[PDB]
């Protein structure tokens, strides 16, 4: 696509910055790709893309492949990275990230 | 699209900045949308999008609707704006902008 919510270049840069195992930080990633500066609706659209199986929730397994949703050839997040990511977003402790938790997590 | 060469937000901002008749400046527009920082291939892809009729050249009439290629609801450039734009890019004086002239015009 010629134009989209996020610029391919920013996605590439955000991905490059966290290539090393255990170098991922969601705030840094969101900042670099430009998601933090988007509208609540755009943030929600990102939620649907990450929710690969359309269960209406982002499960730990989808966090593991979080980078791939942005860049198909990206690595999988390590268990430490996925667990920290889940802990950060899972306000209600149910083991997954719902739409409002996602919106709250991105802060936009 | 979730991701693209240019970010919708940057396109919106570049368009907003030149809403007034005769306020357009191609360098400012290219800078704001992020095209100046892209690869020669990405710059060429932009060329194809502007070349609406696929003649392999950007004619004055396509410069007039330049903004619309980026944002469908945008205004048409005034004759003064289109003429200045054409003069700037048309190195060989043939009345149109070819692919190399476009690449040279964007400077990327
Ligand atoms: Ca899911
Ligand atoms: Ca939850
Ligand atoms: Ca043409
Ligand atoms: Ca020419």
């Amino acid at each position: 696509a010629f134009s989209g919510i996020l610029a391919d270049a920013d996605v590439a840069a955000a991905l490059k910055a966290c290539e090393a195992a255990d170098s991922f930080n969601y705030k840094a990633f969101f900042a670099k790709v430009g998601l933090t500066a988007k509208s609540a609706d755009d943030i929600k659209k990102a939620f649907f893309v990450i929710d690969q199986d359309k269960s209406g929730f982002i499960e730990e397994d989808e966090l593991k492949l979080f980078l791939q949703v942005f860049s198909a050839g990206a690595r999988a997040l390590t268990d430490a990275e996925t667990k920290a990511f889940l802990k950060a977003g899972d306000s209600d402790g149910d083991g997954a990230i719902g739409v409002d938790e996602w919106a709250a997590l991105v802060k936009a």
